[PDB]
């Protein structure tokens, strides 16, 4: 890790950030932004849950319970 020889020749790649698409953060930072950018986002940093009623409804842990009650009947409208 310190030879004469540097792997990636790359310029570095940009990833894109999940949290927010207008975050490119290179290859080698991109770990540690996506361990600051959830922390900005407790939506997801308290990850998703899955309904019961239905696999697309990915809600925060913290929001699941309430979802539940507001998808007794389903066809839980939420932007849409
Ligand atoms: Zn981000
Ligand atoms: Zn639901």
């Amino acid at each position: 890790m310190e030879d004469t020889y540097i792997d990636s020749l790359d310029p570095e790649k940009l990833l894109q950030c999940p949290y927010d698409k207008n975050h490119q953060i290179r290859a080698s930072r991109f770990p540690y932004h996506l361990i600051k950018c959830r922390k900005n986002h407790p939506d997801v940093a308290n990850k998703l849950a899955t309904c019961p009623f239905n696999a697309r409804h990915q809600v925060p842990r913290a929001e699941i319970s309430h979802h539940i009650s507001s998808c007794d009947d389903k066809s839980s409208i939420e932007q849409d």
